[PDB]
């Protein structure tokens, strides 16, 4: 069962956690990324392919040596993937990844399936006049969005008023964009879905908190949220994921609106930051679940249940190249703190350097244990 | 710079591997001393590892020259090279400790003065039936004939039902230093994992262990059906045993619970032990996380070794077939809340510890129910 070889496009922390799981199962993983990547570092064998998963020919080498190829990002060359689909299984599917990696197309496909979402207008002209018109239809503020290559919200620009139109466009020059109606959410939610060969399952709904457009915190499960909203959100995520072909873990972002209704923010065709808490909080982490789904191995549902309330805090670079080691050093003394350093090295501000996951029998207790670290992070 | 230190591990097996697993999470470098491609090395792709044996003087010397601290994943190492190197590298736990622990007759003779309860025993100065018998005549039958040295998985012990048994005994444990212990009729076996640090002595809760063909099979944590009085008594015994040795690190203590509720020591392991594998999922800080911090003087918050939910651990022991462990692993895939750990040792040999499965649940009763089918399976295959 475990003699197959899994190829992973990307060798960052996501790829790494993934390799932690395969290692557990003695399943070989061949990472395609820079030599030395966080993920090649815990997997000492010769099967790895050095290069970019944006580069056609490497992806080609990866493929020809693997039984299944998967990705640890949604910005991979799905055309290069399309080429080898003859040679190797690809999961999830490259069409699904293709639709998904372009934020506008993902939304329009989803619309066919009736998924609650924020209204938007594709921007064909990229002229301040075109945008003014949208503004009139959608109102301010508006969230100007890049369709592709999007992450950490570096390709998004909040347009508060007709007057920011120029800064917005200068900000997001040379890209296809769409403008989306503003989501007045009271909380951001996320659900990790496991799409298998036969079913679509999900972990419980959690609460995500981004600072500076970057994920800073996750509370699992979501604080002050009725089991119903929880289910609803889950139920929604599963349905949105089902509109895709292929297997594996999908990260689903959502918005909790003031009336407690739910809208989809965006889907990620791969294991995702919101789910790192499953390492310590559930029987099978999303990494475990991903491997299993793409190789058709059983996935008991109770294994995706949350064992104890957990709170995950990302370690993000600050200006000083050690800060991440500062957060971690502090972490060493937080009770019930589980520390994950990414072995990326020296920090660049805003880079994801590691994460700390804290558990306790109750959320309150967990919040109490981690505050001091949260504090340290804020201050420094 | 706390995690910039380098850790040398004498031994690259499953235990060292799990140690590496912890070091990896803290991004701490570990230089493994063992054969190329050993389990621990496989998840550690750097060029610092040492190729050779933990029983080998110079290899041990070489490794030492390469790190800040040397620790071990096994008891059977050259404590004479470590003594040679003590002025060059910190070694934790102490080489003297491992030196004493590695010889079981010496370990127990050391503990006798610290007043630890244990079985009566007699060293065998000659491995002559003539000798074994007079011994037979001193502690009665049946008795456990045991090699003081290179012991594991009972691969060095023989139960001696009686005199007719003798010759077999000697032949099985031929050309080894031996000792003989009076039989211990326990009503159950228990173990406590202890951690010695620069300023404290911590411990995990007591668990119930179950051996089969003298190899550890399962672990129930905490121990089922043991009064509160018993766990304390157990915790104390263990901690008392540990205290008789110097060094920082994790130690495992195996005890016997007798019919009358008294506990006697079975053996103490100078390092991470099978009894604690459940800590990976049962606690915030695993025994492996604990060991690394202890030896590096890093904080170990106490609440981090408290158990989160009941758990049961089961070892995947090889059988006649060298792929059966995959069969157990494979059945595990379907057990609810079962976390599979496979060691990457290759084809199985009989009795080899191939990997382990850990199942947790809000209650032991539920953990047991989940696990049963897996047990049923492993047993079929025995
Ligand atoms: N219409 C909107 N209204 C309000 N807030 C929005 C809107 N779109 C985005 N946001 C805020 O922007 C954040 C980042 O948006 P998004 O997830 O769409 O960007 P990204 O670059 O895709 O991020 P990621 O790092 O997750 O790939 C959201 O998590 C939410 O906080
Ligand atoms: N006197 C004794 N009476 C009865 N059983 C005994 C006795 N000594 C050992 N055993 C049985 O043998 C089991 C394994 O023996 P022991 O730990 O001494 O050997 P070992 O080779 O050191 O094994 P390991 O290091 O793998 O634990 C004990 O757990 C116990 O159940
Ligand atoms: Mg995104
Ligand atoms: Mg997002
Ligand atoms: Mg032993
Ligand atoms: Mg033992």
């Amino acid at each position: 069962w475990n003699s197959r070889k899994v190829g992973v496009l990307g060798g960052g922390q996501l790829g790494r956690m993934l390799v932690e799981s395969a290692n557990r199962l003695n399943i070989q993983v061949n990472v395609l990324d820079a030599d030395n990547s966080p993920a090649k570092q815990i997997s000492a064998h010769d099967g790895h392919v050095t290069g970019s998963f944006k580069e056609r020919e490497a992806v080609r080498q990866l493929a020809k040596t693997c039984d299944v190829v998967t990705a640890e990002i949604e910005h991979v060359d799905t055309y290069a993937l399309e080429e080898v689909a003859s040679e190797v299984k690809i999961e999830p599917s490259w069409q699904a990844i293709r639709t998904i990696q372009n934020k506008f197309n993902q939304k329009e496909h989803l619309r066919k399936y009736g998924i609650p979402m924020a209204e938007h207008r594709e921007l064909v002209e990229n002229t301040p006049a075109e945008l003014a018109k949208v503004g009139e239809q959608l109102g301010y503020p508006l969230m100007l969005k890049s369709k592709t290559m999007a992450y950490d919200g570096r390709g998004n620009f909040r347009v508060n008023s007709q007057d920011d139109i120029p800064e917005a466009l200068e900000a997001l020059k040379d890209r296809p964009l769409y403008a989306e109606k503003w989501a007045y959410f009271k909380m951001e939610l996320a659900v990790i879905v496991v799409k298998t060969k036969d079913e679509v399952l999900s972990y419980p709904t959690v609460e995500t908190v981004q600072e500076d457009s970057i994920c800073k915190l996750v509370y699992a499960p979501a604080r002050n949220v009725s089991d119903a909203i929880n289910q609803k959100a889950q139920e929604l995520a599963r349905k949105a994921v089902a509109a895709f072909d292929g297997k594996g873990v999908f990260g689903v972002e959502m918005f909790l609106l003031e009336d407690d209704s739910i809208m989809l923010c965006e889907i990620a065709s791969r294991i995702h930051n919101s789910g790192h808490y499953t390492i310590e909080g559930c029987a099978l982490s999303q990494f475990d679940a991903h491997l299993r789904a793409i190789l058709d191995l059983p996935i008991p549902a109770q294994s995706l249940e949350i064992r104890q309330p957990s709170i995950m805090l990302n370690i993000i670079g600050g200006a000083a190249p050690d800060t991440h080691l500062q957060a971690a050093e502090c972490a060493l003394s937080i009770p019930n703190a589980s520390i994950h350093l990414y072995s990326k090295g020296a920090a660049k501000p805003g880079r994801k350097m590691g994460h700390i996951t804290v558990t306790a029998p109750t959320m309150h207790e967990a919040e109490t244990h981690i505050q001091p670290l949260i504090d340290v992070v804020d201050r420094i």
